[PDB]
């Protein structure tokens, strides 16, 4: 089946999207992201936002936990950071403590009593006291045996104008590059180009990272890939490069009803 | 100050975008439009989605009243339609009733005991069983006193494919036109040559509704107007169509911190 990822957390409710359990339970990913997690600029706690899934969201250990039993991996995304004028001391190293202590230490914190497998950062802009990149590194630097992954979601332009640094740390696992919504390195029907040359771009540049190609599942989103286009001229093309790693699915939302995941190869 | 809305609901928790309250407080607007509810093909009871702002979202009835009493419009958007591949029956008729039950009575519903003021449509896809131009037709058609506005999101190109039946049906009284993120008829530095022919469509082909110019408050998303461009600029060239509006802010978040609205003309 290879690497299929998949974001969840944003598509409404376990009603409309599915509980994070139903997700992993299908069989079709080996890693999820959780989106999203609100960060402060001026040092506030952060705020989880998994939309209309739940406010007190701690009832969701046991479904982590249940995919992390099923050699699934749950990384957390930044998805927002709300801005501040004022100048704030320590709010990266702050972040990292405030991260480190909630989410990957097993102790009481908002998603319950969990070690999350990692971080991804959203393509949005940083702070004037919170940066990214500064954040990558803390997190890797972290007080701790266990292994953290760290990863981002750029746009296919290359560079990234909000992620180009944390990718430069060279301390990023993967990087899940968005092919849709409208970019000049989107696949349009009948012409892959922009979208092979992307590839090879984030590819050669990157060489530290393993990269994936993320993707809609639904055809009512810009850079769609029918299955079969998918299959049989896309990955035969872009899997020539040492660090492609797989597909990252936009989003579990419509995967659910697309069954996208299901029609990619073997 | 004319006429300016906003859309509010989605830019995270009451510490990221503030409360509605704090947005009808702030004096910039004279609309709200809420986002959002998620509604079910199947017929399922729909899901309100007001992200982290609230689960229990019933203590809104009193910034809902508030902002009313300030004479300032609420209307709450339909931003998902979870499709379903069964042929259910009377699903369209069933939301009108269930909209005007819950949020249209001043009874005891998701916003607790409200009388909103109407109902915006995204372009998003609609149902197999649910139908955006019959769900605009049976609200318009509903058995009360009250005035129902009816308003949909286009973006700005022109037929919108989602929304273009319910603008034909002639019973939306506002269209909120996207003009950001990427498309052809979006602003570009020193080049609003696509706006301007987009807003003289819109406005020649729905004469029937009032159209707003939906721009984004913040330089980091596409189609954004510096205010200066905005006031010297395109309104004085957009507010020669008749039935030009107004100016619908995305969205209170960016708008919080960037003070857009502010900058606007008199
Ligand atoms: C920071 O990054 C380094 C390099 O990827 C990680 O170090 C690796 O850790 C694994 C498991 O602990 C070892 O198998 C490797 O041998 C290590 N590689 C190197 C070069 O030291 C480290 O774990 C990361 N930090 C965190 C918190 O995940
Ligand atoms: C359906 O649309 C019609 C037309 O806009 C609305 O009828 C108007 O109602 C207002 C206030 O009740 C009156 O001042 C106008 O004279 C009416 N116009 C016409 C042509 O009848 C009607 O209110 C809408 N229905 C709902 C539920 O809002
Ligand atoms: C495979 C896996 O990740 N298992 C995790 C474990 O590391 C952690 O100690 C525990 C308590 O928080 O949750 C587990 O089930
Ligand atoms: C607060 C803010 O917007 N910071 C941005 C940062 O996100 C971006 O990566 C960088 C590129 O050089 O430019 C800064 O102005
Ligand atoms: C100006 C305005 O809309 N006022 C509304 C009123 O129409 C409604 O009867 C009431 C109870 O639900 O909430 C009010 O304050
Ligand atoms: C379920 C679905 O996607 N329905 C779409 C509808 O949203 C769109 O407005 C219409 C345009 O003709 O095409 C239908 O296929
Ligand atoms: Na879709
Ligand atoms: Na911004």
């Amino acid at each position: 089946g290879g690497n299929i990822v998949v974001y969840w957390g944003q598509g409404g409710s376990d009603n409309s999207e599915g509980s994070l359990k139903e997700a992993c339970k299908s069989g079709h990913y080996n890693m999820i992201v959780l989106e999203e997690l609100i960060t402060y600029d001026n040092g506030r706690d952060p705020d989880l936002n998994l939309g209309a899934h739940c406010v007190n969201c701690t009832s969701l250990q046991q479904e982590i936990k249940y995919c992390q039993l099923k050699l699934i991996k749950i990384l957390l995304q930044i998805g927002q950071v709300t801005p501040t004028k004022e100048d704030t001391k320590d709010t990266t190293k702050d972040l990292s403590q405030y991260l480190d202590s909630n989410f990957f230490s097993g102790k009481s914190g908002p998603l319950g009593e969990v070690y999350l497998d990692g971080i991804d950062i959203a393509s949005v802009p940083e702070g004037l006291n919170l940066k990214f990149d500064e954040l990558v590194q803390a997190l890797n630097d972290s007080a701790t045996s266990r292994r953290i992954y760290l990863s981002a979601s750029p746009n296919c332009v290359y560079p990234d104008y909000y992620l180009d640094k944390a990718i430069q740390t060279q301390k990023l696992d993967f990087l899940f590059v968005q092919f849709f919504y409208a970019l000049p390195c989107i696949y349009t029907q009948g012409l892959p180009e922009d979208l092979f040359q992307a590839m090879k771009t984030w590819t050669s540049n990157v060489p530290e990272s393993k990269i994936f190609m993320a993707l809609p599942a639904t055809p009512d989103l810009n850079g769609y890939i029918p299955p079969r286009v998918l299959n049989k001229e896309i990955l035969p093309a872009v899997t020539q490069a040492s660090n492609f790693a797989g597909v990252m699915i936009f989003d579990r939302y419509f995967d659910r009803f697309r069954k996208y995941s299901s029609k990619i190869k073997r």
